[PDB]
RNA sequence: CUAAGAAAUUCACGGCGGGCUUGAUGUCCGCGUCUACCUGGUUCACUGCCGUGUAGGCAG
């Protein structure tokens, strides 16, 4: 999303942290609107937006400057593939990695 | 029907100042190298003559 987007995802990261209200943002009423401070109409649609945050909300489509490649069939035609760049997997490898070139055990 | 398909890096520049590397030294004892072979495989594509001839042959 956009950076000032990015800036309340942090506020509802911190928010997760501490007790179980990172799970409970959206399961609870009675402790989430008397910690929120606000009414219960307001409480349910604050929960509808983090449900709908926590949510994809996107149309099915790509873009031209994507890869979208051909792979062939047995005996038949093709299938195209659009490869989506995995970004959890590199950061728990670039994780692995740093973790394996700097600490006080690989400094050691 | 290829993580497909596309692309201008680039302009300019003072690295120089100077210097003692020295003294000293035991390499050394000992040793069985042997046995057996066809340089020819056409291996010297040569030398001279008749013929104007490079064309063609001759003689050793």
């Amino acid at each position: 999303g956009n950076a000032a987007a990015l800036d309340v995802f942090k506020f509802l990261s911190l928010q997760y942290q501490g007790k179980n209200l990172l799970n409970w943002l959206t399961e609870d009423s009675a402790e989430a609107v008397q910690a929120l401070s606000d009414n219960a109409e307001q409480a349910r649609e604050w929960r509808q937006a983090f449900i709908g945050i926590t949510a994809v909300k996107g149309a099915p489509a790509s873009h031209s400057l994507a890869k979208q490649l051909y792979f062939p069939l047995p005996g038949s035609g093709y299938h195209l593939l659009a490869p989506l760049f995995p970004t959890s997997l590199v950061h728990h490898v670039h994780a692995l990695l740093r973790e394996a070139r700097f600490g006080d055990a690989a400094k050691a």
